[PDB]
């Protein structure tokens, strides 16, 4: 019963402290690679005989793809030892955690076999990011995480209907506003999905006002969109708040009671 | 009695086998006529001979038309068998759901009439939006959606003095707005009503920045407005959270009393 | 006693039939000139020999000015048959009403002493807008404006710090980012006072847009702006909601022990 | 233990009459050099033989330094009194307080030092902002202040948990926005930290509408923020109300204990 230990120190990493130091180290690397991605976008100066400024992650290439062989092989063989220490393989697998695990280390294999056509590009890279929820399940020790999470989980089923009629609302608002404005002069109210960006940006209260109203039909409905708005924006919080009380109200009596 | 079971039928889908199937088929169509209308507004290329690009609902005009021509031919005969079995026709035509049906239906016939004067344009089109509220009967089983509701519905008196109140702040704060900068060169505070847009953009907290004040004064009122806004996001939350919390606990215990 | 009818008639509306026709009268005649300065604003056509578009106030100018005079006749009888009846001339004119409806009928006259020399502008015509706060007194009874007005007065200080902390994080904030964004090309932050603008816009979660920073401190430090006024739209809601449960259910205990 | 006396004096202003104006006068001078700075700032006019406007710190610099010598050696008196009164020199000097106005007071003799040198610029200037938090000292008295802060503090552990949460998703849309909208002509995202403004103006609820996504896939996820962003707006709203309400109740059931 040794894999279960194993798996047991995964799991909690506090019980060892080997547990504790590969668990470290994990979120170190975690910490590295999403830091490492987001300074590898950023661009850098031109060296002579460069026209262009190059990104860190173009001029510096080899010394990014060493940091990122570095990270997938930590990656990897924590999947690996996971995967051993499994009490059930196709439980495990299923789980949402080792999906995103797959799906962080796998873009880096794709190019790997993808490195003799190179040139060619993916959209693998952006998948990259999914190592950033990795960081949720090292943090995963607040002692109101647990609370504001299952919070949410209990309002699932309002917020759910709640994201619906938003979402008919803006369907609602978008063909109000697309037939207001679409005979405005360059107007960029071309289309009902090009009336989407518009009420999805008035009723969050964004206001990017790139797409604005020309017209005064127009600016009435978007008015309107506009109070709808800062309805949309106060419709959850009194879900939210009397979720989280009982829940706060259910946990804390749960561990009295055990207390 | 079977006109009476018809009626129930259509009242609880949930009854009979084929009340579900055929509630099934009325909402599959009434999405298809509202992603129908959304895709119809949307340009798509131009063919050789066309100078402009036309929308999908202006290229594809007879599938369009048959589209909707199914979608109208379900709903009118949804709107007769409901008709037929309602118990009383007065009372049953003056809901509110018979009025949208209605006038969902009424410009596919009102265009039908026009078909000979086709030329011409109406604002009818317009109207076929009102098929989404439909939606929002095929989908009133969420176990919120009805305390959110009915929330609103007790809340309606203190939400309506909200909007006065606010409406009278609209006014206020636009006069000031304009007379502040009615002066300025090439200003769009050109009168009171076109500060409506300012007033209304700034209180809901969006600022477009299409309408923005140039002089000092004017930024001093603005930044009043903004503050007001602030407070206009602020104070519905209050209220909408008591009658909530209220009516959230008065449906579990009559459910309770009742369990 | 007939001077104390006459008062009860005022202060109670709903007393005799002359008092509640009486008081319509004046609620009308407060909504038409309201509505009668607003329109008053709005630029009509220009008539043949007129290079500019002219407001309705100003062709319309005779036809105005006898609306205003009926308006200005009503409100004057009104506030002397308000000092006729009041028990006390001195507690009368000292509240705050009073001094609104003297301010707001003030212009009038000032325009009239001035009508001899009425080439010169004066700003007395933005005062009118005092007349829109009558509408305020036109309409105190709808069971909820009461316990909202009560739950602002009891939030007073709460709100008061809350504002005066603002204030002093607006100081802070339009410091930093005056110092971050001076240094600019053609920058906007051309000192605090004009960064008192960004920051009272970006607290408010408005984002006009028309300052915003173009360096990288500044960008920093708008981001932190941006989270504090996330912080300023989350902070009077607990307050607010409070004390309005606290006195909803204080009227409805004190109603019900003398029920 | 005369110097227990003077201390008791500084930390309770109300206990004697001395201690009273002294404590007035510091916050007069502490508003005034506040003042005084934000003034400082503003550009006046210019002078005959002047190309540019100064600010009224460059044009009045004599009397500025004037005003800040005076504040300063009314700051540095305090400083040094209370320094005296310390019970303990280290406990006092390593208060949040002390630092504050050490900090506060200390760029006046940076610049003392560099008087020899002044063409040269220092950065110390914006530190002159850290005299306004002594502000907040001054006004520790509103019955409500006690509670906010002690109900922030209650909360730093929840909304610390929201902050990380809120960076996370911040790096996640940064980055899916950047790899969307990356290859757009004259694009702003320019890397992910280009990506980071647009974020964390966009789950605000700011909308700048500098940085607005000009592509399809850009819109979508531009869309995701914006909801994400309003569930960042809800989010601290149940939390900070159900400390606020516990802290309230709290600080109420001991003092009428007491009572
Ligand atoms: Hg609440
Ligand atoms: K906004
Ligand atoms: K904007
Ligand atoms: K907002
Ligand atoms: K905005």
């Amino acid at each position: 019963t040794a894999r279960q230990r194993v798996w047991r120190a995964f799991e909690n990493p506090h019980t060892s402290t080997m547990a504790l130091v590969f668990y470290y180290v994990t979120g170190f690397f975690i910490a590295v690679s999403v830091i490492a991605n987001v300074v590898e976008t950023v661009p850098c100066g031109s060296s002579p005989g460069h026209i262009k400024e190059l990104p860190c992650g173009e001029r510096y290439a080899v010394a990014f793809f060493c940091l990122d062989t570095a990270c997938v092989m930590i990656f990897t063989v924590e999947y690996l030892l996971r995967l051993a220490a499994a009490p059930s393989r196709y439980r495990f697998v299923r789980s949402v955690m080792s999906i995103i695990d797959v799906v962080a280390i796998l873009p880096y294999y794709i190019g790997l076999v993808m490195t003799d056509n190179e040139d060619v590009s993916g959209a693998f890279v952006t998948l990259r990011v999914f190592r950033v929820f990795r960081i949720f399940k090292f943090s995963r020790h607040s002692q109101g995480l647990r609370i504001l999470g299952y919070t949410l989980k209990s309002c699932a089923s309002e917020l759910g209907f709640l994201l619906f009629s938003l979402t008919m609302a803006i369907i609602i608002f978008a063909t109000v506003m697309f037939y207001a404005e679409k005979g405005s002069s360059a107007s960029k109210f071309t289309s009902i999905p090009a009336a989407f960006w518009y009420t999805i940006v008035t009723m969050t209260t964004l206001g990017y006002g790139d797409m604005v109203p020309k017209t005064i039909a127009g600016k009435i409905f978007g008015s309107i969109c506009s109070l709808s708005g800062v309805l949309v924006i106060a419709l959850p919080v009194p879900v939210i708040c009397s979720n989280f009380s009982r829940i706060y109200h259910q946990n804390q009596r749960a561990d009295k009671r055990r207390a």
